């Protein structure tokens, strides 16, 4: 279901910063939104007809949460009513997203905050329920369970495993479609999941499996010939 | 003397987020790293053959720290010695610019901090001497003084103000290039000084002015008209 702004690692920022979006019905939707991303939405058309957009966190790594706080102005400055709120964040409470948009000067006038500790939900409606996952341990990470036009959709955010239960959701069917970032490093402590363990930990429907976050060295062949997805930008987002 | 990896506001970002820089003998010395930039310089060679980076702080909006944290765990991990900091940062202390860092899981083993009340310094050699401006009431904002080569720089920062010692120093001669963010629009309340409000405070050596953080209305020709320089983003990032 998903396209993305951006499908790179921190460091590979030819393919921006990993985040997932939905436009529909003049609704924006996006996961994240790293340092990188707001000068490539702001270089296309993808605000163009947008009367509200949605972001949901993550985690607040600089490739995750970095233009965040651009994009929240100009949607308050320059987008429809000037200087109403016409972006809504959704953050699982203990992350503190309000806390990191402060830090950088952005109060709580310019936006709007809906904090959850389990589930939320926003012709649009979608649905979403946390699935904490390890990624590094400065920082509360999460992906998502995100149900949206009766699809099921799992979004890892960033993250070194999937849960077992993850997983089963997946090998019995219930997962349409599968986000997960992975990384062609392999090595103890390894922040990301790397594909030769993604390879272990999936066999049925690899189909459903959508490669993300990828580093510059992400060998896509490799992956395809494993029987797995790799994504790339949206059109709309490369040359 | 200063070149910019960006010059634009915070919404114009075709011309990247401001930010000034030095490179010279291995170190790359640069005023702040707004969330734009981290991909310009990378898409750049601005990098190869640096041994250091300085990053000088003017205040945390998201257009000038967004994407420090990028440039700091990519130094950390990716230049030289592998886990070893290759980037200081240097800011006032009242900026508490480690908590912000923090906030985005950017520890204090990945750089180097130094802080300062009043000043401080960096075959290179930069000393800076801060200056407290007024731009956004939620935040401690700052320009400096800049010594280099034996030039005297001012850079603002983003600021709607100029401090009268400044001023005179500007009309006395004693400031070789002064950096000045500056904007179209003047509104009362306004967070940065409006060209207006600039060619009003300024008569002599405005052939030492350089117009930054350029706002998406701004209008080039007026500002040469009036005698200003105008900014651009160096060729290496055009
Ligand atoms: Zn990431
Ligand atoms: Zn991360
Ligand atoms: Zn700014
Ligand atoms: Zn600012």
């Amino acid at each position: 279901m998903f396209k993305f702004i951006g499908c790179g690692s921190a460091f590979n920022t030819r393919l921006g910063n990993n985040s997932a979006y939905i436009k529909e019905d003049g609704i924006l939707f996006m996961i994240d939104c790293g340092s990188a991303n707001f000068d490539r939405i702001m270089r296309s058309d993808l605000l163009e007809g947008v009367e509200d957009i949605v972001v949901l966190m993550t985690h607040t790594h600089p490739d995750h949460v970095g233009s965040l706080g651009d994009l929240i102005f100009y949607s308050y400055f320059c987008m429809g009513q000037v200087k109403v709120p016409n972006l809504t964040v959704y953050a699982p409470y203990d992350m503190k997203i309000s806390k990191v948009l402060q830090g950088m000067g952005v109060e709580r006038e310019c936006y709007r905050l809906i904090q959850f500790d389990n589930s939320n939900e926003y012709g649009f409606h979608i649905k979403f329920q946390v699935v904490p996952n390890r990624h590094v341990p400065e920082l509360l990470c999460y992906g998502y369970l995100i149900t949206y036009k009766d699809k099921t959709i799992y979004y890892s955010g960033d993250a070194n495993n999937i849960s077992p239960f993850i997983l089963r959701m997946l090998e019995d069917g219930e997962i349409d479609y599968f986000y997960q970032d992975t990384c062609q490093a392999d090595y103890e402590g390894n922040v990301h999941l790397s594909l030769k363990k993604l390879s272990e930990m999936v066999w049925a429907n690899r189909d459903r499996v959508y490669c993300m976050h990828l580093d510059g060295g992400f060998n896509r062949e490799q992956a395809e010939e494993l029987g797995f997805n790799v994504v790339q930008p949206s059109y709309k987002f490369m040359i």
